[PDB]
């Protein structure tokens, strides 16, 4: 029944839906990703029970596109990003614009527009309030604008197979940088210049990172919550991380979800496709 996953990711629709980091200041964030990175407020959901409200930023609907989940924690001003989170990727065809319209309105370029060392693709890197950093990538045709979540592993190719198994996403492209002592593996669920991708970066004999507790986790969106949790448990019994939450409905809001981490220990939410589209009403 390991050949059972195989054909359900086929068969399944999966989707990237959004990355759920926390933030110190709500507006503050909002205004950034509005005004220095062009972004549009999607949603806004305050749960007072809970003390916490959220935000849902991207660059269209969240029924097509990819997007960020702000969460706002009341009172708690400042996170720990840690070693581990790399960056989300925010690609515009006209970079050098983009980076000085930032600057115009005081946002922070860390890294210059230009091209990457030795290549010639645009990027720029951003930082944003909380310290959370942006690439920005030169890329003239995107129908989906934020493009990345990158994120250190501690075995590229562990995680590549993590990543098929559990999750039923693609080897896009995988690059070995010897002379900078890295390795990159782009993964998804379409062509990379067409969606957001899962970047996983390797550094040469660095098998560790921290956590840190900023970034909280990725949500896929699937047609059957619990088929993926099964191909997810299969593959975790193999390769390594585990279940948390076990999937089945959410109580008072009803979305059915399942909660993993991968065997770097970063979380994954796996929601029910519908579910979540009846969220957005
Ligand atoms: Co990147």
């Amino acid at each position: 029944a390991a050949e059972a996953v195989v054909d359900w990711h086929k068969h399944d629709s999966k989707r990237m839906l959004h990355a759920v980091y926390r933030v110190g200041d709500l507006d503050r964030t909002i205004k950034y990703y509005t005004e220095c990175f062009g972004m549009k407020l999607l949603r806004k959901r305050d749960v007072p029970d809970e003390k916490y409200t959220n935000a849902f930023l991207g660059f269209g609907p969240e029924n097509t596109n990819f997007a960020v989940e702000l969460t706002y924690n009341y009172g708690v001003d400042k996170y720990d990003i840690g070693t581990g989170f790399g960056h989300f990727a925010i690609a515009n065809d006209d970079v050098y614009k983009l980076a000085e319209n930032i600057k115009s309105k005081g946002g922070k370029i860390t890294r210059e527009p230009g091209p990457v060392k030795g290549g010639s693709t645009v990027i720029a890197f951003a930082q944003d309030p909380d310290g959370y950093m942006f690439e920005l990538i030169q890329r003239a045709d995107t129908p989906e604008p934020l493009c990345q979540v990158m994120l250190r592993v501690g075995d590229l190719e562990r995680s590549i197979k993590f990543y098929e198994k559990a999750l039923g996403m693609k080897l896009l492209r995988k690059k070995d940088v010897p002379d900078y002592k890295y390795t990159i593996a782009m993964l998804g669920y379409a062509d990379e210049d067409k969606t957001t991708v899962l970047e996983l970066t390797y550094n040469y004999g660095v098998t560790e990172y921290s956590k840190g507790n900023a970034y909280a986790q990725v949500a896929i969106g699937t047609n059957d919550v619990y088929k993926s949790a099964e191909a997810v448990d299969l593959a975790t019994k193999e390769l390594g991380g585990k279940i948390l939450r076990q999937p089945g409905p959410l109580p008072g809001i009803n979305t059915k979800i399942a909660s993993f981490v991968d065997p770097d220990g970063w979380k994954v939410e796996l929601v029910d496709n519908t579910d979540f589209l009846k969220e957005l009403h």
